[PDB]
């Protein structure tokens, strides 16, 4: 029993209904979920030295026939109209990355440029190949695009490389399997180009010891790829990132910089999403713990709880501490048995359960047990306090 | 300047393009300011106990169509279609909130039920009417509903009014107007149901010692509302807050709980939002500072630099110092003079500049420079932090002295 779906209904974190197929209405407890995740991204995007954009929700026709997607796309798009001018929801975050790229004089001092984006991607799939977080119409991507040199490729596909990793093992994904995207039939530029391009994914790979099949057929007319599949703990295969060259969009979104020489050369652009899609992730994350999240993306880490109304006031002093040390924490006050509220909170996956009788006020200790049902004794107010900080704040896998 | 679309580019904050008109393309700079003022009323929902929730970008016209708004909205709704079915770009929250109110039996105990998000909505105004940040088409609302028993409206509006004023209060707003407008000709609802909702509007007001006035006949057909509008340093109105009540959509959406004498009841709603647009307020916010944003909404709050090439490494340490005290911090180790380095971050607005010359590297001091042009001295380096930190703690609009 690790159903996201019935984890979803459970912990009153999301639904979904016919009215907006494949489209999610994320809860309170969900939403603290889906917004620690960002939380976690953004930190990843500050060491790896990423920009933050947002771009508009729609972008006129006119525009998106001009990145060369329409022909192989249109059926997938989804397209509203206003004052006669035909506008496409965007399915993909590039195009708009370019056009903040574009905005003022870029030389190659500001190369490369790493622009990253939360971006809400809508795509018109059909209906009844939909299921859960898993296949969905409306997702966030944690999407980036950098704009860099030829000679810069292999360095920044490194790091990307490296941020796949760094992020994977965060989560216990240890098992990655790499596959790496050769020239297909379609295909812009020479072979010579090709030649260098495959050759940068392929090296990068190489030093740094990863292991990976080609794959001759596949792969976009624009450029090679890397795509990463992360392993759950029921062994099943999840492709959530990707590095993808791209020697063509920029060029035909009229994107430039001002090189050494002085002379105007389009950058080369490189798409790269590691999670791949945040409900997505967050389905095969609430799956791989099977609702057990760790502490800090648990919607609820802590529930302090009295055993009579003569400690309520003790209860309510150390919400309040443990609030001000940055946890989501909740007060259970209520008239019924330490088993039953235990019982509720170990139901609920809240990480910790904090219970608090005359034997911890008269003492300033706290009697902690978890989840998994380790009962750790009574422990020092402060103690447990800086235990739990350093718990969230390293975003450790395990429990005391 | 007070121009914020001159200001916007200057300072790099944001751009707007014809192909996608009145919807903003936020940059690095311009959306980290959308960021910490996100933070800042994420802090105000958390107070005053508003769950957050996210819902989904389209909906069946179905059931857009069941809300009661679409024949007098129908022109401003975004369309798209896929299988046969048509479905609309959301121009408002309320219906999804209910949506999401809808799973699971709700009881008496639950209201009142605060439910906040920071809404993306669509509104297909004209494109003639448009006007950089202010007037847009695509927006993020900070929004929420309540859903509350009629005998708890008066608390939930008395909050309301109370959390207007204190984030305006934040900004440096303290000349509010505010106008409750009054029951139109065509409505929902009993007269006497009008009496005690417009009664309660006025009383939350009274309650909180605030002289409003009436807007005759403006309110919509599902209930009373009022409005804030706040007024800028250069007395310019600008319409941000609203509280609306609604005896219409919980209704038309199935909207109920079980009460505590086990009856099935319709909870009323009340719609509000405090900022009004996300966008329009960071707009307004820009001319009312003329970009000299306090230092918890600037871009780069601090900017440390060198005299000469000899405090290069001191730079790089305090930087890193900064950088662990959650500080938004640039080193600037560029080859130029102080003035140079000291003029350019001034024209960018970055409200703190720390030279370091080798009176302060042997001190283990920094020399404090404000964007204002003005000279605090050669500070305690761990003492600086604290005051800078204390200065983002608590959104302060005043700098150091
Ligand atoms: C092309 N952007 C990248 C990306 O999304 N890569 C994953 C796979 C993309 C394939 N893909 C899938 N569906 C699409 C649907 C539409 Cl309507 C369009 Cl216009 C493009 C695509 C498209 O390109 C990110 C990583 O920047
Ligand atoms: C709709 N409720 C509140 C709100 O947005 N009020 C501000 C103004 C509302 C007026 N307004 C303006 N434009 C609209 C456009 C459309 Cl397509 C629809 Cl369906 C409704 C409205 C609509 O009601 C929020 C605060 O919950
Ligand atoms: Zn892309
Ligand atoms: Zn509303």
């Amino acid at each position: 029993g690790r159903d996201h779906r019935k984890i979803g209904k459970q912990l009153d974190l999301y639904h979904m209904q016919e009215e907006a197929p494949g489209m999610v209405f994320w809860h309170n407890d969900g939403w603290t979920i889906f917004r620690e995740l960002e939380v976690f991204v953004r930190s990843k995007l500050k060491e790896y030295q990423y920009q933050e954009v947002k771009g508009p929700f729609m972008m006129d026709r006119v525009l998106w026939e001009k990145t060369g997607h329409w022909d192989n796309y249109k059926d997938a798009m989804f397209t509203t109209s206003s004052e006669n001018r035909e506008y496409c929801i965007k399915p993909m975050n590039c195009p708009g990355h370019v056009q903040i790229f574009n905005q003022g004089l870029k030389s190659y001092r500001d190369l490369p440029l790493r622009m990253a984006e939360f971006g809400s991607c809508h795509r018109n799939e059909p209906s009844g190949a939909l299921h859960g977080l898993m296949r969905v119409r409306g997702f966030t991507q944690d999407d980036a695009h950098i704009f860099c040199t030829e000679e810069q490729i292999r360095d920044e596909v490194n790091a990307c490389i490296r941020m796949v990793y760094d992020m994977y093992s965060t989560f216990g994904f240890e098992k990655i399997v790499v596959k790496l995207s050769t020239r297909p039939d379609k295909r812009i530029g020479s072979d010579e180009m090709w030649d260098r391009a495959e050759a940068d994914l392929a090296v990068a790979l190489e030093e740094n010891n990863i292991p990976f099949e080609y794959q001759l057929g596949e792969g976009a007319f624009y450029g090679p790829k890397i795509e990463f599949t992360l392993y759950d703990c029921l062994d099943r295969a999840w492709q959530c990132g990707t590095v993808q060259l791209d020697f063509s969009l920029p060029s035909r979104l009229s994107a430039s910089y001002v090189g050494e020489d002085n002379e105007r050369k389009v950058p080369v652009m490189i798409h790269r999403a590691i999670l791949g899609s945040m409900e997505r992730f967050i389905g095969i994350l609430t799956e791989e713990f099977a609702g057990f999240f760790p502490t800090w993306l648990a919607p609820v880490q802590v529930v302090v709880m009295n055993i009579t109304d003569s400690q309520s006031e003790y209860v309510n002093e150390l919400t309040q501490k443990l609030q001000n040390a940055g946890i989501r924490v909740k007060a259970d006050l209520r008239n019924e048995k330490i088993g039953f509220k235990i019982r509720e909170h170990t139901l609920r996956r809240v990480p910790y359960m904090l219970v608090c009788g005359d034997k911890e006020v008269e003492a300033g200790k706290v009697a902690v047990r978890t989840r998994r049902g380790k009962d750790l004794g009574s422990l020092d107010v402060n103690d447990v306090i800086e235990k739990l900080q350093q718990e969230i704040r390293s975003r450790s896998l395990q429990q005391l």
